[PDB]
C-alpha cells in the first residue's frame, strides 16, 4: 500500500492510496494529524501522541523539531536559531553533526538526528498497519525546499532504518501543486497559455512561496524561495517571552529558571494566539505556573503583531524572491493559494494577499493537500501525472583529464528542471574518478561544501555515462559501459558511490538497532495490556459473584474462587507488580477456566427465561 | 423504588430494591461507590466524582467529611480533630454549629452542614433516578451508632432538602446485621439459643463493634460500641506527617506550608497504606509535590505500625466495651464478621481476632452490606413491595426520662426509656390533669453521656377540657421511633361517662431538633436554585460540545464520504458557514446560552442532512447491488 508522510516540525499528516483515492490515515485516539514528537522512558519510547503527553512532565527527555535537526552540523551558523527550540540536551556527534543526549532505559543514551528521525517514522509506519490492516513497505516523504541534497539522503535513510523503501523525497508545496493539478477539472489545455497559480505554505516552522504553471495533466515550478526561521513557533516564542518578563515583575516567578513553567506557559501561549487569529483581544490565564502560583493576563492582536515586528519585516521576502526567479511581476500570476496552519494569522494574509495584489484562494485542504500529494506520488511507482520541480544551483561534474581536451563540464544548469537525464561520452586511457560539484558556490547557502558526491570507476576507448538527477533531485550516476566501432556496447564498468547516503554497513548496524527498540516497545505494551486484563478481569468477576453468577456456584466453589480472586490481587501486588507477559496470562486463564463454568451456568437459565417468555405469548 | 443510603465519610453506597432482590446503583462513571465530596466553581458545584476530580486543583472550595460536621458545635472539644481533615475554611454559624465558606459562582458563600449534606444526597438521588429511570422519594440513610438525637434528625432534614421522605435514619452496623439475617438461611428457630455475632466495621473514620442475637426472621442488638476517632485517615496522615518532616530534610521542601503539595502526598499515602496490607515494604513516588521537585521514599508495615502506635494502644477497646454492655464473654460469641475498608490491615485482623479468641469471617460483603440492610430497611416500610419480614431491635444506651407540670400528680418526674432497653418502643402514661400543659423529653443522668451533652432532648406544649370535675385525665402515647428520636406520638382526654370512652383529641406542639416548616422550604427552595443552575450548565455545555463536534465531523465528511453527494456550490458554501460557526465559537459562543448552540447547530444540520440523506440513500443500493 503507497504510503504518504507529511513530516512536519509540530505534527505528521498520513495518507494512503487505495480504492478510487487518497485517504488521511487517523492515529490510534481518532487524531488526523500525530505530533511530532519522541520521548523516553525506563521502560519504552513515547512515540507521536503519548511523546507530546509528556512534554511537561518528561521535558529532558523529550526531543521535538525532528526535520531541523536532520544533517545540522553542531558549528552551523544557525544552531542557536535551533538550538533555543528545544527543551533536551543536544550533543556534538563524531560526523560533527547533532544528537540528543536523553534518559532512556535508566541509562543515558545519545541519538542522531537521523535515528530520531527513524524512531518516529516507526511510529507512524505502525499507524499506518494498524488501519490498512497491510504490509507497508515503500514512502514518498514531503521535506521543505531549503532541505539540502545531504538532508535529503538523511531523511531517506531515516525512511530505511524505520523499515522503508523511500520512492521519493519530495518537496513539500511541489506535493501540494500536485494535489491541485489532480483536483482541478477545469485546466489550460494545447495551445493556451499555463494557469499561474503562487503557493504560500506557512507552518510551525518554516514559510514557502512557490510559483508554477499549469495545464491538464501537468505542472511545472517556475520559482520556490523559503524563509526556513518563519513560523508559528516564532509567534508562541515571542508571546511567552513576553509573559516571562510581565510574571517576573507581577508574580515575582521566574519561568526562565524552570523548563516546566517555561513549557506550561508555551503550551498555552499556542492557544492564546489562535485564539487572537479570530479575535483581537484574548484573556491568558494559567494554573499553577510554578511554585504553584496561578498567572492571569491578557493580550491584544495589535500588541501581538508588535511583539513580532522584527520577523514581520521579513513577510514579504518570500513572495518578492520567488517572483523573481519566475521572471514574473505579481501581476502575471492569475491565482494565490494557502496552506499550512500558520497562514490564519490575519497580519500575514493581509501582506501576502497585498503583495500579490490579489485576493487569497483556499482551493487545497489546508492541512492534508501536502500528504496526499506524497501519497499519489508514492502510488506513481505502480491517472497519468507530470511534474517537474525546480533546480535552483547550477551543477558541474569533473574527471581524471587523461587523453580528453576537458576535465569538468556544466551538467545541470540554474533554473533547470529535475529530474533530469544528461547523456556524456568521455575518451578514457584506463579507469578513472568523477565528482559532481556545484559551480558557482557563492549562488549557495553559507557553509556549504563545493562537492556533492564522487565516483569510482572499473589509444582511447570511448564510454557513455548517464549522469542523473533523480525525482528526489539527487545527482548520481547511473550507468557506465564501453563503447565499440554505428554504435555497439562492449563492457560495463561497476561504480562505487559516494553520497551523503549511509553505506550498507552502517545501515544495518542502525536497522538492527531500531529493531530492538521497537520490539522492546511492543513487548512493554502487551504485558501492560495482559497486566489490565486480568486486574480488570478480577474487579468483574467478583462484582459478578455477588449478583449474577451468585445462584450458579456451590459454597465450596465460590469460597474457591473467592480465594483464587484474593490470591491472584495479592500477587499482583507482590510478583506481579512488574512481572513476563506469560505469567498474566496464565493467571488469567487458571481464574478464567472456573469463571466460565459459572457463566456456562449461568447462560444455561439465560435461555431458560427466554423460552419462558415466549411459551407464555 | 426504595432506595438504601451509606453515607460514607470517604465514599458512599447507593442501593435500591427491585425485581426480586438488591442491586448497588452504579455512578456515571461505573464506580460502585461514589466519592462523597462537594466542591465549588465559578458556574456550578462540584458533587461526588468530579468534587474529588478537582479536589487538589480546587482545594480551598472543596468539602468532605460531610458526616463529621453535621450537629457539629463550633465549641466542641474534639472540633481540631475534625478540622485538621479540612481542606476549605469552617465558619461558626449564628446558632452556633459549623458551616464552611466556599467561593462559589464568584462570590463568598457560607453554607450550614445540614445544607452541604443535603447537596450530596441530592447528587446521589440523581445518580439512582438516571439508573431506574423512576422518581426516587424515600430513603433509608445509614449513620453511625455514635450519632446524636441531634445528628439524627439533622441528616433527616438535609434529605428533605433534597427532596426526599427519611422513613428511617438507621445504625449502619444495624443495617449490616439485616442483610447477615435476610441471607443466612440456617438460623436458629423457636426455642433454639440464639446466634451471637459480633460485628466490627472500620470505615474511614470510624471504628464500631457491635454484638447481635440472631434468629430466623429476627436480630436483636446486645451492645454497640465505637470509637469515632479510628480510621483509615488517622493511617494516611500518619503517614504523611512522617513524609512531611522526611521531606524538609531530604528536599529542602516543607509540605506543611502548601496545601496543594500537602494533598498530592495525602493522596499518594492512602495508596501506598494499601500497599502495605499486602507488602511489608514499599515504595513511596511523587512527582512534581512542590516547586517541580520529585520526591522519592519508602516504607515497610513494620514502620507504619509505628507511626500509629497511640491509636493502636486504643484498638482493643470497642470490643471490650460491648461484650460488657451485652453482658458476654468473649467465647460466648459464636462468629465474628468484618466489614469497612480499614478490616483490611494486618494489624487490626490480628488484634481483633485475639480480643474475641475467634478467627475472622467474611460473610459479608465488605463494602455493600450496609446500604443493601438500608435498601431492605426502605422497602419493608414502602406498602407497594412485599418481602418476607425481618424483625429488628436496636439497643438504647442512655436513660431517658419524661417531665410534665406539677399540677394535680404526685411527682413531675418519670423514666420511660431506661438505659440497654430496645428501641423502637412505645409506652403509655396516665397523667391526671387541671389544665393545658407542658412536657419535655431529657436524660436521666447526664453523667453517662459522651462530655457537653445538652439535658433536654426535645419538649411539648398540649393546648383540654376539664369537664366540670376539677381535673381531666389524659392518656399520652410516649415512643422512641424506629431511628431512636424521642416523642409523643398521641394525647387525649378519658372520660368514665359510658369507661374506657375517648373524650377530645388535644393538640401537640412539639420542638425537636428537627427544623420548622418555614425553615425547611427555604432550605428547599436553595436547593432547587442551585440544582437547576447545575442541570442548566451542564445541557449548555453538552450542546456546545455537541456544535463543536458536528463542525469537526461534518467538514472531514466533505472530505472523505459524501464528497460525490454535493456540488461545487454546495460545499463552499457549507464550507463558509462551518467556518462561520468555528469564528462564533471563539466570539460570542464562547459563553452563550443553550438556545443559541442548538440554533447554530440546526443551521448547519439543514444543509448537512440534505447531502448525509444523498450518501445514505446510495449506501442502502450497494448493501443490495
Ligand atoms: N487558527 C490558527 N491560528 C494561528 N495559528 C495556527 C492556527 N492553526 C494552526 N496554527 C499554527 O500552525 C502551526 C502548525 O501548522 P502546520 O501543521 O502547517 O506546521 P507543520 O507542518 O508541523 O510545520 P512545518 O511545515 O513548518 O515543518 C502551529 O504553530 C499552529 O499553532
Ligand atoms: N486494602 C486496603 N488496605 C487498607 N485500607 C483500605 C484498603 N481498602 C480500603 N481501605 C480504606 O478504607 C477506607 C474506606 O472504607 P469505607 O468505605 O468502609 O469507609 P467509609 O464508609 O467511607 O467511612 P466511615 O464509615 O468511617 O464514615 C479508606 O480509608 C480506604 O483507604
Ligand atoms: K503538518
Ligand atoms: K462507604
Ligand atoms: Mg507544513
Ligand atoms: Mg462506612
Amino acid at each position: 500500500t503507497p504510503f504518504g508522510l507529511d513530516l512536519g516540525n509540530n505534527n505528521s499528516v498520513l495518507a494512503v492510496a487505495r480504492n478510487r483515492g487518497i485517504d488521511i490515515v487517523v492515529n490510534e485516539v481518532s487524531n488526523r494529524s500525530t505530533p511530532s514528537v519522541v520521548g523516553f522512558g525506563p521502560k519504552n519510547r513515547y512515540l507521536g501522541e503519548t511523546g507530546k503527553n509528556k512534554q511537561t512532565s518528561n521535558i529532558k527527555n523529550t526531543v521535538a523539531n525532528l526535520k531541523r535537526i536532520i544533517g545540522l552540523d553542531y558549528h552551523h551558523p544557525d544552531f542557536e536559531q535551533e538550538s533555543k527550540h528545544f527543551t533536551s540536551k543536544l550533543v556534538e556527534l563524531d560526523d560533527k553533526k547533532t544528537g540528543a543526549e536523553v534518559r532512556f532505559a535508566g541509562e543515558k543514551h545519545v541519538f542522531s538526528a537521523t535515528q530520531l528521525a527513524a524512531m518516529f517514522i516507526d511510529k507512524v509506519k505502525d499507524t499506518v498497519k494498524q488501519d490498512t490492516k497491510a504490509n507497508i513497505t515503500d514512502v514518498c516523504i514531503a521535506v521543505p525546499p531549503w532541505y539540502t541534497e545531504e538532508q535529503r539522503y538523511n531523511i531517506a535513510d531515516a525512511a530505511r532504518i524505520a523499515g522503508l523503501n523511500p520512492v521519493r523525497i519530495v518537496n513539500d508545496v511541489t506535493a501540494a501543486g500536485v494535489s491541485y493539478g489532480i483536483f482541478k477539472t477545469d485546466l489550460p489545455e494545447g495551445e493556451e497559455k499555463p494557469r499561474i497559480v503562487a503557493f504560500v505554505d506557512i507552518g510551525h516552522s518554516s514559510y514557502t512561496c512557490s510559483i508554477m504553471a499549469f495545464k491538464k495533466g501537468q505542472l511545472k515550478v517556475l520559482g520556490t524561495a523559503c524563509d526556513k526561521h518563519f513560523g508559528g513557533r516564532d509567534f508562541d516564542l515571542a508571546i511567552t517571552e513576553h509573559f516571562a518578563d510581565e510574571f517576573k515583575t507581577k508574580y515575582k516567578i521566574d519561568i526562565r529558571e524552570n523548563p516546566k513553567a517555561y513549557n506550561r506557559i508555551l503550551t498555552a501561549a499556542e492557544k492564546l494566539k489562535k485564539v487572537l487569529s479570530a479575535n483581537t483581544n484574548a484573556p491568558f490565564s494559567v494554573e499553577s505556573v510554578m511554585n504553584d502560583v496561578d498567572v492571569s493576563s491578557q493580550l491584544s492582536r495589535e500588541e501581538l503583531e508588535e511583539l513580532v515586528k522584527p520577523l514581520l519585516e521579513r513577510v514579504t521576502e518570500p513572495v518578492t524572491k520567488a517572483l523573481a526567479q519566475a521572471k514574473l511581476s505579481a501581476e502575471e500570476v492569475d491565482f494565490v493559494e494557502i496552506i499550512g496552519g500558520t497562514t490564519r494569522i490575519p497580519t500575514l494574509k493581509q501582506s501576502i494577499s497585498e503583495a500579490f495584489g490579489k485576493p487569497l484562494s483556499t482551493t487545497l485542504n489546508q492541512d492534508e493537500a501536502i500528504a496526499k500529494g506524497a501519497a499519489f506520488i508514492c502510488a506513481i511507482h505502480s491517472r497519468p501525472f507530470k511534474f517537474e520541480d525546480i533546480h535552483p544551483y547550477s551543477v558541474s561534474y569533473s574527471w581524471d583529464k587523461q587523453v580528453e581536451d576537458e576535465d569538468h563540464m556544466e551538467v545541470f544548469p540554474a533554473g533547470s528542471s529535475f529530474p533530469s537525464t544528461k547523456l556524456i561520452t568521455l575518451n578514457r586511457t584506463g579507469d578513472f574518478s568523477m565528482a559532481a560539484s556545484y559551480t558557482d558556490i557563492t549562488q549557495l547557502p553559507p557553509n556549504t561544501p563545493e562537492q556533492i558526491a564522487n565516483w569510482e570507476i572499473t589509444d582511447s576507448v570511448p564510454v557513455k555515462l548517464k549522469l542523473r538527477c533523480d525525482p528526489s533531485g539527487l545527482h548520481t550516476i547511473e550507468e557506465a559501459y564501453t563503447i565499440e566501432d554505428k554504435t555497439v556496447k562492449k563492457d560495463d564498468l561497476t561504480i562505487v558511490a559516494h553520497t551523503f547516503g549511509l553505506d550498507a554497513k552502517k545501515l544495518n548496524e542502525l536497522i538492527e538497532k531500531e529493531n530492538e527498540m521497537l520490539a522492546q516497545d511492543k513487548l512493554v505494551a502487551e504485558t501492560e495490556d495482559r497486566k489490565n486484563t486480568l486486574e480488570e478481569y478480577i474487579y468483574t468477576l467478583r462484582g459478578k459473584l455477588e449478583e449474577e453468577y451468585a445462584p450458579f456456584a456451590s459454597d465450596a466453589e465460590k469460597t474457591k474462587l473467592q480465594g483464587m480472586l484474593n490470591k491472584a490481587e495479592e500477587w499482583l501486588y507482590d510478583e506481579g507488580f512488574d512481572s513476563i507477559k506469560a505469567k498474566y496470562i496464565a493467571k488469567y486463564e487458571e481464574l478464567a477456566s472456573l469463571g466460565n463454568i459459572i457463566r456456562g451456568r449461568y447462560l444455561a437459565k439465560e435461555e431458560e427465561k427466554k423460552q419462558a417468555i415466549r411459551s407464555k405469548q
